[PDB]
């Protein structure tokens, strides 16, 4: 029988044993719920590396039509999929205590609610289901937005995306990892860019914190803190994000230096930005990374790079895709 995940009882060990069984050639898995059945073909993401404080996190994806992705670390696992345009995450932490902390963290803003947030049991809490689209309606959270600032190689070039937990912030591994995954997926979906770049995300803590709620001033201080950091000398040519759970003033979800990374000339920590990592705004880091790689605001409301927050995870503008791919060392002759 085809392997299956029962969404009425999915636990960390369910997801871990299914995903640890995914070989280089992929594996069919059926997602099952009441009135719901989706067969997905899962493959390991061999292009993206993630360490969160040296903890290794692996990524998996269904086919494009499957609208399904997974995250797996030693401490947590995520299944996220889209149904009727809504992003549904099943979040499962291995240790009971942390799973309870996570459930209480997600339950707190809500104190039809089960359609937005539900603890999943097998008695014993095994995961939480969050429908962020229903959750934002119930919590009447604002639209939010952005507004930001100014030859196929033999092997893909490794580019580190160094993510720095803002001092005094608390972020959760499932939430940070989801942002990194959508950011990585958003780049690889463009012009076969896996042939050109392999993104390596790391998360550390920084002493820096924004002195105000102004995202512009915060980014100025962040980029300056990188230049003044001895640990970072010699790494001025990588990509940097300051991350927090929350947003900035004026419902600003993130900010970055526009068109500031190019594989030939990257330097001086110019390729820096800031991003929220909270679950209800997927794709913010993807959006800011697109800006860093040269993407500008697109007109299509279904584009990741639309000026307001849309919830879409993929570049649609041919012009942006060109600019991003060019900055990563591709050219039109290379095709897709
Ligand atoms: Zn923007």
């Amino acid at each position: 029988v085809t392997a299956s995940i029962d969404l009425q009882s999915v636990s960390y060990t369910d997801l871990a044993t299914q995903l640890n069984d995914v070989s280089d050639f992929g594996k069919m898995i059926i997602l099952k719920d009441n009135g719901f059945n989706r067969q997905v073909h899962v493959s390991m993401d061999k292009r993206t590396k993630i360490q969160l404080d040296n903890e290794n996190v692996r990524l998996f994806n269904g086919r494009d039509k499957d609208s399904t992705s997974f995250i797996l670390g030693d401490e947590f696992a995520v299944l996220r999929f889209y149904r009727n345009g809504e992003s549904i995450s099943y979040i499962a932490y291995k240790e009971a205590q942390m799973m309870n902390e996570i459930a209480e963290f997600y339950a707190a803003p809500f104190k039809n609610e089960k359609e937005a947030f539900e603890c999943i049991y097998d008695k014993d809490l095994v995961s939480v289901k969050i429908n962020i689209d229903k959750a934002k309606k119930i919590l009447n959270l604002p639209e939010c937005d952005y507004i930001i600032k100014t030859a196929v190689p033999s092997e893909p070039k490794t580019v580190y995306v160094i993510c720095l937990r803002e001092s005094g912030s608390t972020v959760y591994p499932n939430e940070v990892s989801a942002q990194m995954q959508d950011a990585a997926n958003s780049v690889y979906a463009v012009h076969g860019l896996k042939r050109f770049v392999n993104l390596h995300f790391v998360l550390y803590t920084t002493e820096y914190s924004c002195p105000s709620g102004n995202a512009d001033e915060g980014l100025d201080g962040f980029t300056a803190s990188l230049k003044a950091n001895p640990k970072a000398e010699g790494y001025d040519d990588q990509i940097y994000f300051l991350i927090r759970w929350g947003t900035w003033d004026n419902n600003i979800l993130g900010i970055s230096w526009l068109d500031s990374y190019n594989v030939n000339t990257a330097s001086d920590f110019k390729a820096s930005g800031m991003s929220t990592t909270q679950l209800m705004y997927p794709g913010v880091m993807a959006h800011e990374l697109g800006h860093i790689l040269g993407a500008r605001h697109a007109d299509d409301p279904k584009d990741l790079m639309y000026s307001k927050y849309t919830g879409y995870l993929f570049h649609l503008s041919e012009e942006n895709m060109y600019r991003i791919a060019k900055n990563l060392g591709w050219e039109i002759a290379d095709g897709d």
